[PDB]
């Protein structure tokens, strides 16, 4: 019936991976998500004029030699690579999520999108031209969240949704 | 793409699975591959004209309880359903299968084909109006395979490709 994508957020431990998942299904901010918990949520949506269902995998927690979790690479059609705009470690190991998934997919172009979250924060650390730098190297968008106020929750998923699409269309 | 369909090969444990998907990737007959041994593998196929990405998951296991199949069996498009044509036993575990697929997928409409493989042997006990009747009442394509002789195997893994195709254009 209607087109069904399926979403994985990726991205270091506390960036917001789940604050941004459930911002999106839920539409309420929760400040102390368990850590520990990865699962999956159903929501239909409508992006640009057409209803759709996404299905997103909240990520957690051991990263390598884990068959749960290549299996979700594998299968997920779209990665949000998420990293909070006050940790420069979590920005500096994007590119290890991003080897990751193109190894476990074996494909030299995969949809993604670099996520900053933690926009609300008055400190940050790394700086947007740096995010937009590491994005236009990657060719993939770059979009500034805050799971907090909700800014650029949905837009962070749309697009992912959108690059998705695209892939297809090629 | 290059469209990729990911396909998941169940039934009962001995009825050819691994040996028709290992036939499919690496053209050749097995008669020693280790029944609890649940990986995946990739081929790209032209398949009606369309050139294609196949993903194939061969499962293994028969555990009451699995987060795993109740993963596979959310993401995979299309199911292979196998027994063979001498196991009464494993032609009735179908139902077994199909049943847990349309729980999972929460739809009477998921990409299928009914696969009777070992059709080399004379030791047949699972006549073929049989078959072509359960796969009928399921509304989906009855394939007969021999991965020994490699009879119907292209034809059962691109069968459920079109059933897929069919689906997604609903
Ligand atoms: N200030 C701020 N805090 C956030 C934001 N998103 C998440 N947090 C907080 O960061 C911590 C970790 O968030 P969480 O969703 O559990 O991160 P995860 O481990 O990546 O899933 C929690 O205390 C959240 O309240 C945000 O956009 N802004
Ligand atoms: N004669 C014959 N033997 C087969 C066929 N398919 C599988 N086998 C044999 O049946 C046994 C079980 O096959 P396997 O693929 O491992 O079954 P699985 O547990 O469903 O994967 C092995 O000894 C295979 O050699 C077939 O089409 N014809
Ligand atoms: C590991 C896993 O879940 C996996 C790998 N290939 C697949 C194809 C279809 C469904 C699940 C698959
Ligand atoms: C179990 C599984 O693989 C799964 C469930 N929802 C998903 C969304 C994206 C990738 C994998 C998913
Ligand atoms: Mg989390
Ligand atoms: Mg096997």
């Amino acid at each position: 019936g209607m087109t069904e994508y399926k979403l994985v957020v990726v991205g270091a431990v506390g960036v917001g991976k789940s604050a941004l998942t459930i911002q999106l299904i839920q539409n309420h901010f929760v400040d102390e998500y368990d850590p520990t918990i990865e699962d999956s949520y159903r929501k239909q949506v409508v992006i640009d004029g057409e209803t759709c269902l996404l299905d997103i995998l909240d990520t957690a927690g051991q990263e390598e030699y884990s068959a749960m979790r290549d299996c979700y690479m594998r299968t997920g059609e779209g990665f949000l690579c998420v990293f909070a705009i006050n940790n420069t470690k979590s920005f500096e190991d994007i590119h290890h999520y991003r080897e990751q998934i193109k190894r476990v997919k074996d494909s030299e172009d995969v949809p993604m999108v670099l996520v900053g979250n933690k926009s609300d924060l008055p400190s940050r650390t790394v700086d947007t031209k740096q995010a937009q730098d590491l994005a236009r190297s990657y060719g993939i968008p770059f979009i500034e969240t805050s799971a907090k106020t909700r800014q650029g929750v949905d837009d962070a998923f749309y697009t992912l949704v959108r690059e998705i699409r695209k892939h297809k269309e090629k």
